[PDB]
């Protein structure tokens, strides 16, 4: 039952994304591929990040996860291979996912491949890993590699060569800790009791709000439920509401609420209405809260 | 050979699909999922329906329909489950779908699970149902569920315990008809000789226009198939010609042709060219025939 | 394993594919849908065949390829089945997909099947083919097919029987070489001691710009890597650059890299950036290159 | 996924059994066809008893067992099919088979298929049944059978739509429980503080003797592990030891032991010696033990 | 879904059918192998005839039937194939196999793989053939045989090509029908009213008494159903009953009955005893009948 | 695609192996199982090491020979697993099975799994072996195994989990070779220009005679094929003929042919007919040859 959840910055209007997935099914015969999103922004890989970082606790142990954009495809620069430690419990409360209690799954049972060009920062952040290597061997990527498309030869192929059993260790040498790339990210600052970030993310195709303060920042000024909050966007924009679980608690539709999103992070939104649409809100767009 | 096949509001530019499916396949590890679309506008439980209705006679017996936009996510409302009657014939003119005289789909052979919020109105009018619950059980749903992702938690993760076997009547309790809510489905008012009507969506990619005008409204007032027509849009925009098969039978590209869509309802567009995107006609515009 | 690759001016919008892909699971219960794109320019036969002539090599032998736009939908035409002899090799240097030396195919091992509207044009091209057959047959097409959806009727059913074993030649009758419709390729023309083309496709999400002019022609002006040239577009536009073999040979992000694209042709982009988006550069635009 | 467990009396000498699986494969082209044995007595209803009530514990859920001894074969009898109830535990102790605790089965998992002539008198004493039905459905089995064939007509056959998924109370009209004919059992009678009892098999290949006497029957005479037996066999033949859990518990090649079989019987036996054989003991012999 | 039926006179105690086995999942790994028989009297091609004569229809369309006895090993003695033309209609009246009306089978649908020794005989008389080739070809035999083992090396193995798809016609030359060997097949003889021929086999396990004439003699004669029959046996045990279809006409267990066994021969047994065994009958014994 | 290729002293009266297949089945649901055989003499480890030890290169790469006679059932005796290092080369000439120049078989390809009882002891001398563990761990053995039916606990169930993919090493602790039990090899023995061995196996249907008596301890000695050869059995029968290929090469029906078989080692037989039967020849009479 071996699986490849694949994201990658390949759009979807052209044969991309089919040319890596007939290599894939030509390599593990029975796999079933799942199409995460291939709509990143080219090169940002703060972008696909966001995308792969919450994914390993909703899929069956083993799942290989394929996430690529590659800048610098073509040159000396190779894919890393990952296997992580914890899928990490995510959510707005921090939990398991699926029916009953959840689905708890057995550690190191996931495999990451990606260029080694920081994509996989936040994953080893939030999962940490137990194993990681170059991707080099003859056997599981071409040996006469494309030069324009590294997602195909040196992603995409290998990740399908995992998915069959071929063995982790063997793909290439083991890298140290300082050798995989990481990009770097502002923390949450503090400012006496107030929290200051950025807006992260538009949440399409609704339009919520998406911030970088996270619940362990917001309950470092003891801020949680029910705390009647005062949150600027853009420095200017003040939107006074209290700390609520959903979109419904606050009124009438098209109404203010501030909330905590299934990834954890402070969000802002209207019930059943765009917040960030009509007013033209972005990421990056500066972010502060306070009681 | 399980298949679910997935509508949502969810998007194709980020995780949040994806989620729903890894979830799917750690319930129902076997399961085919087939994506029906994602990108219906947010809240709008009538278009969402149209991309629903039509769906049963085309898929083997078993599938399991699970479509989703959730406003009111986080509340108390609960997911319904439904067993469909008729898989209704279709066609433009009423048939099976398939290679010969098509396959014969046996009642009974359909699950669709929705949020209780209209969604289901067209398919139940259109195809019946023989048992309808509430899903309540925290053996098809989290025992927490996520209140800001009530389409993973109330719909994905059910119908794949659903696709996986589980009876239909333990999910909850048996729902009364009125406990299902239904959307208005407004009449097509007579108006001397002329049918005042609606567009009621515009056949992307093509440009495509379709009425709420259907043949039995046609016939109630005499038209049919081979009737010369005056469709007036907007309350502005006239167009004049006969009721045929094919947008070829038009003649020359370009040629505007009037016909009976793939679903039976009043239609217009160009000979392999674009009727609604020269003239920006939209969805919501005033819809008027007179012979 | 049987597998159908599928490529269709649908749109990703409503639940037409579904419906196309419903049907192929009920013909062919074991089969695997691979989704190639289905966001073409409505009735643009030359952009779909771009997105298909690449193709075979890739996929495991034996794959149907379902591919289809159809402007004349409801009329006389008839599609096209046919069994490719060449499984070509592709990109920059010519040889077999995937890992080590790559994956060897054997001849004759690819169906396609189409309108019967010039889409297979540089199919049969680059390819060639055994055997073709007009697929009128009840056994394999509805009895009363839709008028409005000729995809669905006249080459999914098909090609999803195609891919459960039925002979292909039993499908109708088969096809002299004449009979096969394909559409007109603009020529290389001369002018000078320059070969004179057009630039035939914006590779999105980049911004890269693909021209006609084949590494095979500009190996009949003498012109491998390392050849400063002068590319001049729409008429107006020029740029300067020696032939490199990616992206990162440019230098400094934003450079202008000319370079062969993973097809073979002759190609201009910026290194880890957009060339096309800035100044508004389209296919069809004039492309004339100099050493 | 689906499995035929199959017994007959049709020997291993001809084609018999080839015929019935050859049918059973056009019937269910996935099947796995298991055979158990096919050299029992023919006609001898006990004994065929014996290789078929413990088997269910150790097949996946869903097997059919196809078990077939048709003295009556070309008259009015017909086939019963049953749903069995509890995989019950087997054993010198009780137990699920298999490795770690053992595999569970869930109730309602299994169907045998067999004459009505009493085959399954001792599996419905052992596991019960839920439902049961008379074959006569010319769905499942030939509107004209061969006369002299009936294990492959009326077993054979329907037991291959049974495991393709065919529904079983669609096979013919539900049977009253005295419908299905049972053999008569030899009861363990009591004569002073003794038990007598019969010799139920001779245990092939290694010449061990089971009695028809259960570890049931001996905790009514407080009999458990080391205590010290007589055992007459024959109206003749006498044997004296302690009651162990296995054969070399007895110490010499050749000691004699007594022991709880696979299934929980009083036996006797030699280690790693055959009992039975030097002095022809015979299935039916007289069996008598006191303490 | 490929199938190779498999009879030899191998044996079964020993790894020699294990060996022909383990080549032939080696050759065509999603094989099944379906076991005849392996017990026949080595090098009594009559016998090995009986059991594969019979198979055709009770087996799906492109079944490989390999059948072996090699008295001939390791001489230039070479394989014969060959794809028969009509899967005969059998048993007592004359009908195909299967529930229902059965399953009609296609001409030219199952190929036999035999030494050319005479094996194939009755196999060719009663089905005919519409192409025979000699098996030579390096690609489907060793290069080098085994001297003693020629039915692994020039039947199990080629049989495993076949099955697997390789061409019929590319194993060797074509042969023409003499240089397939026959044994010689004694006529039933007409005596006035009565019919003369032989007892051709005891069905094992049974001992049922199967005579060499067949119903086509009984008919030609008058004799039907219902006739009163006298069937002398070895000369000297004039039988007498009416021919009926079955053993449970005659009434009491141990009586008399003649019928028309399965193959649509005259036969004679006892009603639930045995005929041959207690009296010694044998394979040989002349047989005589007459009203 | 996984094998179990499956020998025993179970028998095949009764439901001892099919017992073990459902096991076997239950734990690797794609699992193909070959039987060997299974009537070999109770506890004779010599007899079924003979029936595995040729094994090896007629298999497909990743088979699992579960191979089990089980005298000390019941008792801490363990069973040993055993990835085999050489698939060596076989037959009289010294080569690869299959068609062409065979199949070669990589380097530590198969496992072996059986009661370390000796039955191994010429599988590791022909073979050799890189592993060797004992088989402990509750994840492939039950955790309360059936004193009585070691074979079924000890070996089939754990043999499903190898042949699932459960890793070697973790069955158990590593067993060093002195750990490994083997029987007794009593060797051929040089008498000046004699050669004294053994009748190892007389084969069987056919009453072929074996020696012990290999090719290397003829062609160390001179005698090659062409060699007039005096051969003793029981020490007093003194047959006499040349060292030939084959059976029929002696001429006649009936005449002796003394050869090498299909595992190298000296052979006696006649053409077409029994050696063995009539003289009551015999598995372990003295074997003497000579020129």
């Amino acid at each position: 039952r071996p699986i490849i959840a694949f994201m990658s910055d390949l759009g979807t209007t052209d044969d991309s994304v089919a040319q890596c997935k007939g290599l894939m099914y030509s390599i593990c015969p029975d796999v079933t591929v799942v199409d995460v999103c291939h709509s990143m922004t080219p090169w940002d890989v703060e972008e696909g990040a966001r995308y792969i970082v919450d994914l390993p606790r909703f899929f069956p142990e083993g799942t290989v996860f394929a996430t690529t954009t590659y800048p610098a495809t073509g040159t000396t620069t190779r894919s890393v291979a990952v296997r992580i430690k914890q899928a990490a419990k995510g959510g707005a409360r921090g939990q398991w996912a699926g029916s009953g209690a959840g689905f708890e799954r057995a550690e190191g049972s996931y495999i990451y491949i990606a260029p080694n060009n920081g994509l996989l920062t936040t994953v080893l952040e939030e999962h940490g890993y137990l194993e990681a290597y170059e991707v080099t061997s003859p056997k599981v990527i071409p040996e006469q590699p494309e030069p324009t498309f590294y997602s195909r030869e040196m992603v995409a192929i290998p990740s399908a060569h995992l998915a069959a059993g071929f063995p982790l260790s063997e793909v290439g040498r083991p890298l140290e800790d300082h050798e995989i790339v990481r990009f770097n990210r502002p923390a949450v600052e503090q400012d006496g009791e107030a929290l200051v970030g950025v807006v992260s993310a538009i949440d399409h195709p609704f339009g919520n709000v998406w911030t970088n303060i996270h619940r362990t920042d917001l309950e470092k000024a003891g801020i949680g439920y029910g705390a009647r909050l005062r949150l600027t966007l853009d420095g200017v924009l003040p939107f006074e509401a209290p700390l609520t679980p959903t979109f419904a608690d606050a009124g009438e539709i098209g109404n203010i609420a501030i909330y905590l999103n299934s990834r954890g992070y402070l969000s802002i939104a209207r019930n059943a209405a765009s917040l960030a649409y009509p007013y033209h809100l972005k990421e990056g767009m500066s972010a502060r809260v306070e009681a």
